[PDB]
């Protein structure tokens, strides 16, 4: 019994962080074989984050300017490339922790752990999600960028999210491994903001079939609906559509605890109209939309790495 | 910015982590030097679970017994002994992967992450706090007996807990790594419960500290209140008393936000009286209570 906000073990991403200084600026790489992946902003002043030409301040630069350390050992770079927004610096040594990796873009909706460091120490690790504005809502302070985030599959390492700044409203914009951000920002000092935020609504009945696995069983009601007549409801309360994809994920949960998908968004439904008055599920007065149907049944199984 | 419930990295607790089988019963132990530290009750079977005598059931034991696996390497156990609950398993080889650690025993109100295994591999790891009736609201299934909570404080390893059961009410009960339990526990069947939960008032009041360093000022009042008063409002609630020990430890946050604890205390009990009215505070609609003062200066 219980349900916890988990991350995966972390050991595999620890033994990949390393520190990469450049002039001023120190942030966090992601040592992976002979390659160290980090930020392109670490090559950025303060003139240069205004109006930067990546490209021409890269010219710029020799292997010597850049300074990593993997835990007391200095790596030496030997090559640089930009790749999108991401810097590949090629050092001279293999990380021998690399653990069986994989780089994949994930779609907002999608948690992943990120495991926080400072000075290529990591401090900490959380679960979240890609929110549908494609921002996180994660903990960092200066120095965090270069943190990555990632699940694991089996006993490989998919990294899918590399830090890179803090809007505005204190939320959290980043990379695939590729350099591509995630949503409409770009890594440079101008006006930029987060959209609307919406609830992803699969993670939301997903969470509340983990409710239902728990005990905490009071939301249940005898009613169904279509997916049109639920999607009418989503909308109007800020939730982002629910597709037969999403239904077709939730059938699993839905086997297990006897409660149809449709059964259940008739449930979210009344949530979403009336309010949990005064009552809480699985510890909590929101609803939580931080955890996939895949999170549900990994927990709920005990899924090991 | 940003403020979230935040485990420790696990890594160094990872290459810990062992299987320990023993006749019909797999649970988790924890290798450290040449040691595997494991619950007890992986000797018990169908009849000695409602009144074991573990003194008796280690003695009719060898070391042959007891199967260790970490990894895919089967390790051999060369002695085995008990120190209270727990078990300590003399094993041939000294794990390589051993960190820098300590043994501490937590105080309720204390928070700790924990490593939740099965079969000796780590599946997921969460932040907990040891509640004031010391049992952990954490998320086990069975097989996760063994499973470790810890700190980490600069490059050490501060082990403060090893899970050991689950109470009927789904909350769960454990040790310190000496085998001591937390809380008036016992690792038997028996007719066990945990007492009425209370909410860690000094956590609260770290975590409404956090929520003005992220801008968050709603819940603010031109109030304050004495020690005494605030108390007979909070335990009003289930909320622990708050002790002249907590208001000093507060005191680092109140410095920095500008907001006196006894301030603080008096824009606590408003939001005891009157709920958040819709609103929020660092994302969520209830007082959170699993972060200590340390923790919120740490994370901010
Ligand atoms: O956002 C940035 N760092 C941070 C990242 N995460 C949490 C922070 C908390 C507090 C302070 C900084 C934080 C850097 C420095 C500020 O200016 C920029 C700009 Cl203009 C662009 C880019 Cl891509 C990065 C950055
Ligand atoms: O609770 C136990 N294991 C578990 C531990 N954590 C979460 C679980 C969730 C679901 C099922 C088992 C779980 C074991 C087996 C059952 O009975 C006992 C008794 Cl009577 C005493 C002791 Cl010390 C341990 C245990």
């Amino acid at each position: 019994s219980g349900f916890r906000k988990m991350a995966f073990p972390s050991g595999k991403v620890e033994g990949c962080m390393v520190q990469v200084t450049c002039g001023t600026t120190t942030l966090n790489g992601l040592w992976l074989d002979d390659v160290v992946y980090c930020p392109r902003h670490v090559i950025c002043t303060s003139e240069d984050m205004l109006n930067p030409n990546y490209e021409d301040l890269l010219i710029r630069k020799s292997n010597h300017n850049f300074l990593v350390q993997a835990g007391n050992v200095q790596l030496r770079v030997i090559g640089h490339s930009m790749q999108n927004c991401v810097l590949k610096l090629k050092v001279d040594t293999a990380n021998p922790k690399t653990p069986k990796y994989k780089f994949v873009r994930i779609q907002p909706g999608q948690t992943f752990s990120v495991l926080a460091c400072y000075n290529g120490s990591p401090s900490g690790v959380y679960q979240c999600a890609m929110r549908p504005n494609f921002t996180i809502k994660g903990s960092f302070l200066n120095g965090s960028c270069g943190s990555v985030g990632f699940n694991i599959d089996y006993d490989c390492v998919s990294f899918c999210y590399m830090h890179h700044m803090e809007l505005p409203t204190g939320v959290h914009a980043g990379t695939d491994l590729e350099g591509n951000f995630y949503g409409p920002f770009v890594d440079r000092q101008t006006a930029q903001a987060a959209g609307t935020d919406t609830t992803i609504t699969v993670n939301v009945l997903a969470w509340l079939y983990a409710a239902v696995i728990n005990g905490d069983r009071w939301f249940l009601n005898r009613f169904t609906t279509t997916l049109n007549d639920f999607n009418l409801v989503a909308m109007k309360y800020n939730y982002e559509p629910l597709t037969q994809d999403h239904v077709d994920i939730l059938g699993p949960l839905s086997a297990q605890t006897g409660i149809a998908v449709l059964d259940m968004c008739a449930s979210l439904k009344e949530l979403l109209q009336n309010g949990m008055n005064g009552r809480t599920i699985l510890g909590s007065a929101l609803l939580e939309d931080e955890f996939t149907p895949f999170d549900v049944v990994r927990q709920c199984s005990g899924v090991t790495f």
